[PDB]
């Protein structure tokens, strides 16, 4: 089985954000396995994610900040601290 690794910057559009939720996180698993990692749990349809990342995604780094194994809090955190524009590490499980 095998991942595929790339980055995307999303550019923030007011009013919508970056267009992303996100679940997961050391104190809020996403997963019956229990792993701890954070999840793209939605993408706003046309918002400024669309196109470009997927549900049950997994994000490595969020602006140069690893996302290993965070609490749920830490990674919104690194979201809302962006400015115009987030640059978002992920892992597909395609």
């Amino acid at each position: 089985m095998i991942w595929e690794q790339h980055t995307v910057t999303l550019h923030r559009a007011p009013g919508f954000g970056f267009g992303i939720a996100i679940s997961g996180g050391r104190d809020n698993p996403h997963f019956q396995s229990g792993e701890t990692s954070i999840v793209i749990s939605d993408v706003l349809k046309g918002g400024p994610a669309e196109g470009q990342l997927q549900e049950n995604d997994r994000v490595a780094m969020v602006n140069g900040v690893s996302m290993d194994n965070v609490e749920h809090a830490f990674a919104v955190q690194q979201l809302r601290k962006s400015g115009k524009n987030a640059k978002i590490t992920i892992r597909r499980k395609k």
